[PDB]
């Protein structure tokens, strides 16, 4: 007896994305007989990036290579021969222009399906897939070498994501090619939605190509998630309150408590909603999934996953 069935699915976070948000590791996958962690959820998180603490490089960056005195780098691939990272959108589709499923997707599965067309080359038959980041600026795909996203003071650096090291990889994509590393890989690190992330959506091998469907993006104005019990939206029975000067400030409360797989699990269990009041800068978080809508037209809706800024009716 509920009428929000429908409209309220793509708030399941559980169901729709089925991972952690502030760290996604929800899979496994083995290289060469080793396991190793890398994230699994179905939408993308608009907004995500990572801080490297202690330094000014921009996580877009790629991995340092080589031995030089003060070798410094990001998470993402280094150079390649053909360069398969950085790729921006439209050499993307010039580059799958004869691998006819590519067609009419969008520019966000897109990336996620080019950064797992690279095999680490150990094994063939490998399920492991690298995650990306798509700029939405620049329109440039980023594909990352490094999954981990959480390292704050070995198995306990594949417990948080540490991958497979990895200097050749094999296409998906037939004719198969072998691509490696221009040169060998040779630090402490937190997600975040910061300003600087905004345009970014942090993609697991996993983003479904009807994400613009089922998965949140925009926040909802005039909106407050509720329960629905004995046909009234109730309000969430127990949640968070914590000062918010605008909406990106809570989305990133949001962000920071929301389901984390950084040790092991989560499968998207998590705080992973919240409602901003814009008059009391107030932002109520709660872990308990939303099934209707109230109409109060002091709050704004969102969620972990929704982009920090943007709003619709």
């Amino acid at each position: 007896g509920n009428p929000w069935t429908e409209y309220m699915a793509k708030y399941d976070i559980e169901e729709v994305h089925g991972s952690g948000i502030r760290v996604d590791l929800g899979e496994d996958a083995e290289v060469a007989g080793t396991q190793y962690r890398l994230p699994s959820g179905k939408c993308p998180v608009f907004g995500k990036g990572i801080i490297i603490e202690n330094s000014n490089t921009a996580f877009l960056t790629p991995v340092a290579t080589g031995n030089q005195y003060l070798k410094d780098g990001g998470f993402a691939f280094p150079p390649t021969e053909p360069l398969m990272s950085p790729m921006t959108l439209d050499e993307m589709r010039h580059f799958y222009k004869d691998n006819k499923y590519v067609k009419n997707l969008d520019e966000l599965t897109l990336c996620s399906r080019h950064a797992g067309n690279m095999i680490p080359d150990n094994d063939k038959n490998s399920n492991y897939k690298y995650p990306a980041v798509y700029d939405d600026k620049d329109k440039k795909c980023h594909i990352l070498y490094i999954a981990a996203q959480e390292n704050n003071g070995t198995q306990q650096a594949k417990d948080i994501g540490a991958g497979p090291v990895a200097s050749c990889f094999t296409t998906r994509m037939s004719p198969p090619q072998q691509i490696c590393l221009n040169s060998v890989v040779n630090f402490c690190f937190r997600p975040a939605k910061d300003i600087s992330f905004q345009n970014y959506a942090y993609l697991s091998k996993n983003v479904v190509d009807n994400w613009e469907k089922v998965c949140p993006r925009k926040n909802l104005q005039n909106a407050k998630f509720g329960l629905w019990v004995d046909g009234n939206c109730e309000d969430i029975p127990h949640v968070n309150e914590f000062p918010a000067i605008d909406l990106f400030e809570c989305n990133k409360l949001v962000f920071e408590l929301s389901a984390s797989d950084q040790p092991y699990k989560s499968h998207g269990k998590g705080y992973n909603w919240g409602n901003y009041n814009t008059e009391t800068q107030k932002c109520e978080i709660f872990n308990v999934k939303p099934t209707c809508l109230i109409n109060n037209a002091a709050y704004i809706a969102t969620t972990a996953l929704s982009h920090p800024i943007e709003v619709e009716g």
